[PDB]
């Protein structure tokens, strides 16, 4: 007689499933690109990364972000970062995943990178700031492993482990370490030309580095590549976090970002008050090292805005399955029914490209592939990392007025997401490059015809994106660098999607993305595979 | 560097990493003297690991993530749960597993085993207070469960006396470990219970349907509450507790978190109770009977943790006053200074003697002249060691100056917490109206106080003095001087102690600062000496 | 039905009340002291302060502290502090009354301390914090008006007036002003002599100053009076926030202070990166200045602390009257009446020492009554501010659990009480300073024999006090300079009470305070009137 009222017709929200094994597209990508021989251990973490207690560190470590710890109580320099043991719980895992190494190991197996990339994708789903120092560290490495100077060779051993070490010593005593990168200045972050952090030339080869970093993420990374001016030009630096000699750099942080989103990771503004650093290769040599990285970086970009789509969208075909409106499952009501289809076929195409870019870099030295990934990479991020936004607002709104309440995962997500399409230069940038490969790189316009000619003949709207493409490729204006870099990655699902995904299933994502018409159906049985799918049971 | 503006210079390092138990040379000698001694080593080894950096960033933790109330779900379901950081559920863990909350009730438990269990009570008081609330309650409940569980929940006997911490949401018998909450206060009052309005029906099964309130309600995850309720018979205790047998949840609802000054590790809820069901405890009408047996030991609980926060403060301002230099020399030379000190040192060591011989009167209390000894001094130590803690913590505060007023100190936390324990269990004013009634209402207290006098009487003037005026102060009957009164008689307990026990020297000087009334005491050079010294250990 | 039970014997909280005319103490003192002719006012803003829309003014002002804004969101240094709408609303009002400046005005009339005294008083009983600035400002007003540099002239209008200039302008542009005071440095407080900043001579005759301040309240203030080290010894510096051409000051904000209480006052750790500052004197004169004003800043920490304790104890007895416990009201049970009767009784001594050292103060013209206000100002600090703690813990505990609760004045109160104690050097310098005045200056011994004979054969426990005082002071040590000047002080309060006191008032008083005997009880009639003049009525 207490109650006013029965609760009913409330779902349980999605938790304890496996976030590999629920995602059909994902576990065939897996086994066609290589990486077969993890998937074992995929369904492992799988399970693991996709219970309530995982789920729950995501939340721990965002709802109590890190604290910043410039003096301690004397009134002494103390320049560190404090985080919920959340943080801790959720790096260790991604180590121990060895999701920031796994492909640079010395006896990597091939496949390497595409298993490494799905372990990545997984964890993804769970929490994203984690995943800022991994993407850094995994760019980082192999740079690193053929670079380091002379008094830091004993980071080898460290850089190569499975271990998260998050204890305050130099690099050469811990079991694992973190790469940060600093590149960005209040002046500019796309064009680092206009850096104005300078390095005069110290004793033993090193340098004195004085000036600034605007963002300055992992602020407790072990050392951070960065960006300095010198007499011969932009050069790159490894700057570690502490000297040799044991002594802390002068790296001062003197501020943490209040972000939107991605607010479990430690992003500083710092300050360089002759902090010492290492050339990495020649003085204004600069650009050209961090541009190796990038690509890498990048690629993370792209997956990861693909794994917290993929996230949002199970959570909303687990909610709608549940609920009712007007008397029916809200996932049989026919309007809803077409947008989650739709929804589950975008993902179909970004699971098959970006697994096939993957693949790509697996095998970079075959020149082909290298410059298939230099230039669907860009592409990928600029295109993947735009649809987040408007994707994840769409599986909120399924979930509706629940969905927008912080208790819930879609507004960490949804608050997630611009970070990525902001990251490393942003969308225009992306597009920009990826006409400059068009033009600049010998080679690229076979290389698509080669892949378009395999597959012409099997869809009329591909056989016409095709044409409409080339037509737009003799007179191609900057201004339309978003046009040719959204047709272009299309074209490169569009391609995957008719080799290797089912002919049904080709045909509907051909219509659906490449029919500039509209009105498109999809059958009752084309609808129903794609929602079977996305649900697992295809492993 | 040419960066600087300054070099930064006599600042003190903050105390960590020390052996709470080591460096308080008092109270090792009392563990001994009370005849605990078997328990000095384990008090040493966690002695360190309680002092540890480690522990005492735990203590912060647990206060400056306080925890968070959960009515309901992200479905609108009732929740009725309690969320806590991490930090909480160690200190949790260690304080069971050093059976804080039990140790004096195993059914093999040694001669001494409350003394031991005050010491170790006393070593975690200094790192962390709020996690002190549920073991204090749960070990004073204890003794009264193993002996009146009702017939649905005799399993809860093997985990009542476990070493293990669980904070499973399940019902207790299916826990490795038990906490017991008490449920008196209402809105309209405390002190005075009787005013309560929870009413309780008999049901036809022998359970009762409780309909009510409490006003502060702390530990609301405890596993059960003892709770105080109306019944047709008159005002009884019920165990309510937070699982029925079916494995349903009782129907208590958590309205409200309380927002406190200090103590804010520690969840205090405002709850209602909607037709909750409870097992009568003894006989209707026997409810506040009840409830004064368990009184006792929470009462000392309050005094011991006030003293060990006293402890704490003092260690930290020494420690601070010896390094910290003023004026050419080390803060602690000046005369001035060293004397404030001195004199807290010296309160220190009455506290530390009287308290492990009440311990001991526990420990006893099957002697019915130790059983009354307790009977009379817990609540006079309960009042004036719980009034002191704020002035006394004020001053360590002090010492160390405007650092020690920064929330990045100890001392704010401690400065905080020390009303709790001055205000829980009825107040000051409470324990004193309690004393007044044990010398008038129970037989052979006089007999028993002129012993205790005759066996050290001429050993100090001052003491003698004081004797003789509280004999005459009992000349008028009076409730208006209850503190006085209440007061006079703690200080002569601890006077005696010092007599009896502690060094010549020492007991001369203890009961010149605090029984000469003329006032103006100056201690020796090597008294002072010798206070400080021991209160930093070597005395072990 | 829904309910569960009925609220009752829960008293309303004390709000919408007079702080003047419910002080009967405060009243009398007013007028005896020679400033009746501000009753009138006072009452009004008694009125007005004491309303619960003041009173929220205060919670907000310190449940809403201030942030500290080192930069902007272009990366530019602002050093500005950013505070509720609350804060500046305490501090017209203040100003308004002009609890900072009203003694200094030119045509200020006969017991304008002693007015102003009496305004802060009740200013200080809704919110503490915003006294801090009033303080300083109040104590520097003086020495500023008389020594001012050229370049700030224009300085002295703004000094003078009842307004609160919350602009971030140049003092010249401005109003009114605040002043602050930076001394205290990391390495000590008590022992100024200690200080590291040092100022350097210029060309135009200003300082150059390089160091810092690790206690640096009112960041905000137009200008701080600061000591620095200087080749002719330590000196005073005029460091104005903004230098004469409008440019802003070299005075560096790092890091803003999270304290127990007073947490509505910002209170920065502050560096100099060569400030200028104006040499106030002469150099190595800047001890012998900063002492002219720390006479009345302590004055202030006592009034404030006596004011808290007021506060505290009207919140316990409105309380006490309307709670029942065991069937009567709280304030008629025996144990109960005799408590609260000793702390009124606390609280009449206090009202009159105070208001007699206003008086002295206001007559410093006569040599007598600044050796007067030279000797108890030191001691009303040390054993007021001591008493403030216990005091307010016991108001809380006449409150019970809901006195422990952040809802309640109670906790604020209890958590500024220790700041007003540890100001301004601390209890033992205040006790050293005693000692001091009663060794090194001439015609003291002279002035107390002169107030004791005055009611010497009046009261019998207060004339085997002052026995007592001058055996004391036969051997005068330095560890018993707290023995000694308790006493003292104590002494203070009895001559005033016997003099200007009812004499049952005054017997009550020496008899609680000064029979060593303990064990006082007191008579029905002085209590009930005690606890009447704690509620007004006398006025
Ligand atoms: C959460 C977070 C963390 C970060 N962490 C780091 C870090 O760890 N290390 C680091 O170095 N940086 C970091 N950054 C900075 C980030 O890399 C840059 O902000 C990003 O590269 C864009 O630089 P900017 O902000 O200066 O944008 P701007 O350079 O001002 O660019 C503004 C816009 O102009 C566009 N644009 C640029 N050039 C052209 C052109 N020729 N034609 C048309 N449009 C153009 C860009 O697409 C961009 O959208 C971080 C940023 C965020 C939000
Ligand atoms: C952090 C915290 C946690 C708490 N947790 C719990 C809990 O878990 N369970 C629980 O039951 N209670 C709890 N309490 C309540 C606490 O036990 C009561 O607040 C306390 O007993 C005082 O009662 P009261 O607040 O009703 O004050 P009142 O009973 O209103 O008394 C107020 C004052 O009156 C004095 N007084 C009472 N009677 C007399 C008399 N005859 N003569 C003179 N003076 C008298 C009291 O000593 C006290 O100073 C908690 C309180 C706090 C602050
Ligand atoms: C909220 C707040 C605001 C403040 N604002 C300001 C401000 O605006 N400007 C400013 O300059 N300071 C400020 N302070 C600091 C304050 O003035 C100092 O902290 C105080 O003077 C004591 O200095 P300290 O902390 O270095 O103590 P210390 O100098 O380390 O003193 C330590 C203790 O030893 C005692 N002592 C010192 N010398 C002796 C001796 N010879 N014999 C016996 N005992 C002795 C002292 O009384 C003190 O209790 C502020 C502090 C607080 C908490
Ligand atoms: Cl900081
Ligand atoms: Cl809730
Ligand atoms: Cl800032």
């Amino acid at each position: 007689h207490w109650q006013t009222h029965t609760v009913f017709n409330q779902p349980i929200p999605l938790n304890n499933s496996n976030l590999y094994l629920s995602d059909g597209a994902l576990c065939e990508a897996v086994t066609r690109e290589g990486a077969g021989w993890d998937s074992d251990f995929l369904a492992s973490i799988g399970q693991q990364l996709g219970t309530a207690e995982s789920l729950e560190l995501g939340r721990l470590a965002n709802v109590n972000p890190p604290e910043l710890l410039r003096y301690d109580a004397q009134g002494r320099r103390l320049d560190d970062v404090r985080f919920h043991p959340a943080w801790h719980l959720l790096m260790q895992a991604l180590c121990t995943n060895r999701v920031h190494n796994l492909a640079w190991e010395e006896d990597a197996r091939s496949g390497a990178f595409v298993a490494r990339a799905a372990r990545f994708m997984l964890h993804a789903q769970v929490e994203a700031g984690s995943l800022c120092p991994i993407t850094m560290t995994f760019a980082a490495t192999p740079l690193l492993l053929q670079m380091l100077p002379a008094p830091f060779q004993d980071w080898t051993t460290p850089l190569l482990s499975d271990r998260y070490d998050s204890h305050l010593l130099p690099g050469g005593q811990k079991r694992g370490l973190l790469i940060g990168m600093g590149m960005t200045e209040k002046q500019g972050g796309s064009d680092v030309m206009s850096n104005t952090t300078r390095a005069e030339r110290l004793e033993d080869g090193s340098y004195r580095l004085v000036g600034h970093k605007w963002f300055f993420s992992v602020p407790q990374s072990d050392a951070h590549l960065v960006l300095a001016q010198t007499a011969g030009g932009l050069s790159c630096f490894f700057v570690p976090r502490f000297l040799p000699d044991g002594q802390r750099n002068a790296i001062r942080l003197e501020r943490l970002k209040d972000k939107l989103g991605n607010r479990s990771n430690a992003s500083c503004e710092v300050e360089f008050q002759d902090a010492i650093g290492w050339l990495l290769g020649l003085e204004g040599e600069g650009i050209r090292l961090i541009l190796k990285m990038g690509g890498m970086t990048r690629f993370d970009c792209a997956l990861g805005s693909h794994a917290m789509m993929r996230r949002a969208f199970s959570l909303a075909i687990y909610h709608a399955h549940q609920r009712h409106v007007f008397g029916n499952p809200l996932i049989q009501q026919p309007l809803m029914r077409h947008v989650l289809s739709r929804m589950a076929l975008q993902l179909e195409g970004q699971t098959a490209l970006l697994f096939r870019l993957a693949r790509a870099w697996d095998r970079r030295a075959d020149a082909k592939e290298a410059l298939w990934a230099r230039l669907f990479t860009p592409a990928a991020k600029f295109v993947i990392c735009k649809r987040g936004m408007p994707f994840v607002a769409e599986a909120m709104e399924v979930l509706g007025g629940i969905g927008y309440c912080e208790e819930s995962e879609l507004p960490r997500l949804y608050r997630e997401m611009p970070v990525n399409s902001i990251w490393e230069g942003s969308g225009n940038i992306m597009c920009l490059d990826v006409l400059r490969v068009l033009n600049k790189q010998a080679g690229v316009y076979d290389l698509l015809s080669e892949a378009f000619v395999e597959v012409k003949g099997q869809d009329r709207y591909f056989d016409r994106a095709v044409r409409r493409l080339q037509q737009q490729l003799r007179k191609p204006a900057e201004e339309l660098g978003r046009e040719i870099t959204h047709q272009l990655f299309l074209l490169g699902c569009g391609a995957q999607m008719l080799k290797y995904a089912s002919p049904p299933m080709a045909q509907a994502w051909c219509q659906v993305m490449l029919d500039t018409r509209g009105g498109v159906r999809l059958s009752e049985q084309i609808q129903n595979d794609l929602l079977l799918r996305a649900t697992g049971g295809v492993c």
